[PDB]
């Protein structure tokens, strides 16, 4: 019958269309991972209903009752039948779930407002007059609390206890707060998010210095799910065919910034 | 069910495997050091196994002929039994993915255009709306399937010149398309993977150099025979480098911690 879709509320990979409460079923939603899922499904042959996460989590386990929230608890307590959104691939996560070959790459990077005197997280690193934090339950906030290189170690030290809080809810409030912060908040996000949000308005938001690593996205299912194979293989299908290169120019790259 | 010595299939191909300095009086895995050797080293270490470096016998990557359906190089000794297992800058494709496994990428990498510097190409663009310059690429590859399977005009357009080009423009390896362009003055352009590209732009007589974007996006990854054991605890070994940023240690040391070309 239907496959049961998790996904995120990320802009530019599914966001609601002007006019969405008029909509109704998929047609609500437009973005990156929207045309992948069309793809894909037909590609699979299969009908699909796309559904946003309960929680609007990506995905992490709770050290201490160990149950997992976001796209990978629904794929794990089996919510749902798969996840197409940003879901990095992660060691934690390559043990309870399965994933495709990545469809999209990208790295931690640092996001400033304009003119902020910050080059590189090192830079970060060395002050304490512009705080900066990351998103929270997912792969970003993980890198550091796992990192055991000096600077992200100590990057990590200090985001942990800073108060208020450093951390976000969502992606755009991380922007937001950079936005509003008169420079004394730099936020640590994914280079795919970073880029787009520096190609529109108010365009006072910029991207510095190298990305802290190298990863990407994949399809996820539940493990041992028998879509695995031929999602994989989609996924392979559309990168040589130069399709995942085609939506990502479609939905990143406007002219209102410059 | 007794643990048993696993046969490594790779490429002599720089710097991922290359003959040690004194090779001569080395043997098994001693008489190798590169990249993909540090990398076999981790792997092993990691999933608990004894390996034996094999270098593949007829030097190629892999490819299946159209008519025998036969496949060759190292996709080839994984297909028909005669390794266990694949580490080298394998890149990840369809066709391959539908007969061995793959681990996740553990290098990623883009076709790209190697010219000798002072040539007048900037892009793939600038070498289809011509003739003076030839260019070609590596034979059993992923690079010259890209140009065969491309509906793509520009690419096609190339394709159709390269197929019936003379004399011919394919290379049996890389280091022959390297010397061609280094001799050609500047007649002849090479098509091969962003980081071999790289590797060469920084090695002496550094007289090359790698132009445009790429042409595309992927990565190498580490086969397995279909359905082998050994190929989820080799993946979750490639997670973890690659977080533990090893591979980025490894990529460093191998390509510019030691360039001959300064900077
Ligand atoms: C310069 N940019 C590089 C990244 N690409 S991309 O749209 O993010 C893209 C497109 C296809 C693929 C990737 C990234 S990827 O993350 O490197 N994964 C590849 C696959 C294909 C072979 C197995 C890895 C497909 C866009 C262009
Ligand atoms: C700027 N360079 C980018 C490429 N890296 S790299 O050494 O080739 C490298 C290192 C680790 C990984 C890659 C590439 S990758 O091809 O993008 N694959 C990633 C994995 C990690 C999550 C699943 C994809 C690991 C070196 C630095
Ligand atoms: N893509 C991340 C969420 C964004 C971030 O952590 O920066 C994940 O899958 O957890
Ligand atoms: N990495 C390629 C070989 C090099 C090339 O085709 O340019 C392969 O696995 O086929």
């Amino acid at each position: 019958k239907t496959v049961v879709v998790t996904t995120i509320l990320e802009s530019p990979y599914v966001m609601m269309k002007k006019n969405h409460e008029m909509l109704e079923g998929n047609e609500r939603y437009e973005g990156y991972c929207v045309d992948l899922a069309a793809e894909i499904a037909k590609h699979c042959g299969f009908k699909y209903k796309l559904t946003i996460v309960g929680d609007g989590k990506y995905g992490a386990r709770d050290a201490d009752t160990k149950i997992w929230n976001g796209m990978v608890g629904e794929l794990v307590y089996g919510k749902a039948d798969i996840a197409i959104a940003p879901l990095t691939i992660t060691l934690v996560r390559e043990e309870v779930i399965d994933f495709s070959k990545p469809f999209m790459s990208l790295g931690i990077s640092i996001m400033i407002k304009k003119g902020t005197p910050i080059e590189s997280a090192e830079d970060l690193s060395k002050q304490t007059e512009i705080a900066y934090g990351t998103l929270d339950s997912g792969s970003t906030k993980e890198f550091f609390r796992r990192s055991k290189i000096a600077v992200f170690d100590k990057m990590w030290t200090y985001m942990r206890s800073a108060e208020p809080s450093v951390f976000v809810r969502t992606t755009a409030e991380g922007v937001a707060r950079v936005r509003k912060s008169k420079g004394k908040y730099a936020y640590l996000l994914e280079s795919t998010m970073n880029e787009y949000i520096e190609q529109r308005k108010p365009c006072d938001t910029m991207k510095v210095g190298g990305n802290l690593d190298s990863k990407g996205y994949g399809i996820a299912t539940p493990k041992g799910s028998s879509l695995g194979n031929a999602v994989n293989l989609a996924v392979l299908k559309l990168s040589e065919q130069g399709l995942l290169d085609k939506l990502k120019n479609k939905w990143w790259y406007k002219g209102e910034c410059g």
